């Protein structure tokens, strides 16, 4: 499968051509199949070439000269496919060596706003493209939601830090290219309760297991019982588990009651046995007396004998049917039924693993979409999940490498009129002077949490859309901050690369609930998901780092964890240039908002595009979704310029 997998690592079938090959090749498409089945191999055959080798540049003639007979007979069918997956960002993206020159002479003048991943990416491309991009950022670094703090031998990401499987991720390539050191993550995850012992793998299994069943269990009710609207108002999986555990608690106490039931029941029994035993017990007393009372007493305790036997013969004998009473008495109030489905302890580990989901969604579960929530799970990576062993910003800094950034400039106005574009922004270090930087379109990577910034943070003319705003509104933009731990001394346990913390209450269960020793030099990563996200970013450093010490001095007992030479904290819902971590599909929104997202806004022809982890709808809040959107904007763009 060579030629198989590269069709794979590009997220595509190695066996059939997709809406949009077919969109672009319809004669391809609605003609001989085994023409479709050339431009499929030629495809996947530029593809693999692209990928064992995506150091260099993948020419058109580069192209043709490795493939093989009679392939490389039909030169303008390998142009048109070469040409396409150039276009679209399938191959030649990254950073990468250009054997072939840009052309001095620019065509089209675009306007980027933002230097994010997905903003850099989009630049590369569109450069590549040979047209004239400046890009614009508010900070005075690059890489957005991607920062890496870096002092000496420390180094730790307070944004992006994990890239989720290999396989068919594009970040493989970029990683190749950048030099970008990853890890796997060992799933050996040890849980600590409040107190600070550990928990027996045991219950840790018992209640994770019980974690993935109640999630079953709402995915069952939302996808076959279609239980997603209640009240006329969405439901939440928060809410839906809420409602499930009701049940199995429930279900608890209706064993307990059977049970209960069957006890009172075999009690009844026997106090009724007891009392005729003891009327028997005195039926007896009236005739083991009376006897030796008669001259034909030959006959008289002769045949009294086999009377007072024949009582016997049923006292003793009741006996055992009150034998195998005791037996079921003693039997049942020795195997009660669960008393509870989770005690006050079950419950505050079930809190960690829905905190631990507070984390991937980077939002309370009572806010995600009971339905759609897991909407992008069809599109996962497969591979081992990895963690940037160097930093994560070396990826956004290789990629703003040759471009024009002008960092310390804020966008506070576009304006897109039905021919030509103004994009007005202010100098952050002099708010005084101000810019106009006029285009031909303009490409919005501004983070979901601008856009619904309110006041706006920057002013749309004209207005827009309805349909945009209504989406923008209806989307989620969750929030998740950490705390950089840098220490002189590592005195916590060197394999494992991650330990959890367990709260004591369900409303801050998501309080510094995981920690993470991922980087070379001494330092740690603490966690706040959830309801802690936000509420936490109104308290300093200081205590913030104080509770820290003291989860961890209940870890590994005080006076064994000395003090934090370096801490780092973050804010990205305080960030202004954030509002948040990254988007996630709130309950009453769906997919279909991610695509309303990328949808560019029109007066005769599209002039301003948009591109973010927020407007790629099958990786969403992602980098690589971020990268990928941002490959997408820059073929989209370069096809109603440069067609
Ligand atoms: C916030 C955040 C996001 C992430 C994150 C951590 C945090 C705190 N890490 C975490 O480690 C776990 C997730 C994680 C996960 F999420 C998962 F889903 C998952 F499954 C996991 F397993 C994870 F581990 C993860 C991770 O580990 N792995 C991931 O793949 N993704 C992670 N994310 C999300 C990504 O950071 C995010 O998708 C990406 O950064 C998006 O990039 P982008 O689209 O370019 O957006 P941008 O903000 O970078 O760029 C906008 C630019 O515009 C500028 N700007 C702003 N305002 C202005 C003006 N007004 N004027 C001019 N300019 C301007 C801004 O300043 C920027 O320069």
């Amino acid at each position: 499968s060579g030629v198989e997998g590269a069709a794979f690592q590009s997220r595509l079938p190695h066996d059939r051509m997709t809406s949009q090959e077919a969109a672009c090749f319809p004669d391809i498409i609605s003609g001989p199949q085994q023409t479709q089945k050339v431009f499929l191999f030629i495809r996947n055959r530029t593809l693999q070439l692209w990928l064992d080798n995506p150091k260099i540049q993948l020419t058109f003639e580069a192209t043709l000269q490795q493939l093989e007979a009679p392939y490389n007979s039909d030169t303008v069918l390998v142009h048109r496919v070469h040409s396409y997956l150039e276009r679209h960002g399938l191959i030649n993206f990254g950073i990468y060596k250009r054997i072939k020159p840009l052309p001095t002479k620019k065509t089209g003048k675009v306007i980027i706003i933002g230097s994010g991943v997905s903003g850099l990416a989009a630049a590369r491309q569109l450069q590549s493209f040979g047209m004239d991009v400046t890009l614009l950022e508010a900070r005075d670094r690059v890489g957005g939601r991607v920062a890496t703090f870096r002092k000496g031998n420390y180094v730790a990401d307070l944004g992006a830090m994990v890239v989720t499987g290999l396989g068919g991720n594009p970040m493989a390539v970029v990683s190749k290219q950048v030099n970008m050191e990853l890890a796997k993550i060992k799933q050996k995850c040890p849980l600590y309760e409040a107190n600070g012992q550990a928990v027996p793998k045991e219950k840790d299994e018992m209640v994770e297991q019980e974690f993935n069943r109640l999630l079953e269990a709402t995915s069952y009710l939302s996808h076959q019982l279609d239980f997603n609207v209640l009240n006329n108002k969405p439901v939440s999986l928060g809410q839906a588990l809420e409602v499930v555990i009701q049940l199995q608690e429930k279900h608890v106490k209706d064993e307990q009651i059977e049970h209960w039931k069957k006890i009172v029941k075999t009690q009844e029994e026997l106090k009724e046995l007891l009392n005729k035993m003891v009327n028997l017990k005195e039926k007896i007393k009236e005739l083991h007396q009376q006897y030796k009372e008669d001259i034909t007493a030959e006959f008289l305790v002769k045949s009294k004998h086999r009377d007072l036997t024949a009582l016997c013969k049923e006292y003793d004998e009741l006996a055992e049917t009150q034998g195998k009473l005791e037996e079921k008495l003693q039997e049942l109030e020795a195997n009660p039924p669960s008393d509870v489905y989770l005690s006050s302890r079950d419950r505050q580990i079930l809190d960690w693993h829905f905190a631990n989901l507070e984390f991937a969604n980077a939002t309370p579960l009572s806010t995600l979409s009971l339905k759609h929530w897991d909407q992008d799970d069809d599109f996962e990576f497969t591979g081992s999940h990895l963690t940037v062993r160097n930093g994560y910003s070396c990826v956004p800094v290789a990629l703003a490498e040759g471009l024009d950034i002008k960092l310390n400039t804020a966008v506070r106005q576009v304006r897109y009129t039905a021919s030509g574009c103004e994009v007005i922004a202010v100098n952050t270090r002099s708010t005084s002077q101000t810019f106009i930087y006029k285009c031909d379109a303009v490409l919005c990577t501004l983070p979901l949490g601008v856009l619904k910034q309110q006041p706006p943070a920057v002013q749309f003319v004209p207005p827009l859309p309805e349909w945009k705003t209504s989406a923008v509104q209806r989307m989620g933009f969750g929030n998740l901050n950490k705390v950089v731990l840098c220490f002189d001394r590592v005195f916590w346990d060197p394999s494992v690369n991650l330990f959890g913390h367990v709260g004591s209450t369900t409303a801050s269960r998501g309080e510094l609930f995981l920690f993470w020793n991922l980087y070379k030099a001494p330092i740690l990563l603490a966690l706040v998901a959830g309801e802690a996200a936000g509420i936490m970013e109104n308290i300093s450093d200081d205590v913030i780092v104080g509770r820290c010490l003291a989860i961890l001095k209940g870890i590994f007992g005080s006076s064994a964890v000395p003090q934090p030479k370096e801490t780092v904290v973050s804010r990205w819902r305080a960030d202004p240039w954030a509002r948040g971590s990254y988007s996630y599909v709130a309950a009453g929104s769906s997919g279909n908002d991610y695509d309303l997202m990328a949808q560019p806004i029109t007066p005769p022809i599209p002039r301003l595009f948009f591109a973010g982890e927020h407007t790629i709808r099958n990786y969403p809040a992602t980098v690589h979704g971020a990268l990928l959107s941002g490959l997408r904007e820059a073929g989209r763009i370069a096809d109603q310029f440069l067609g």
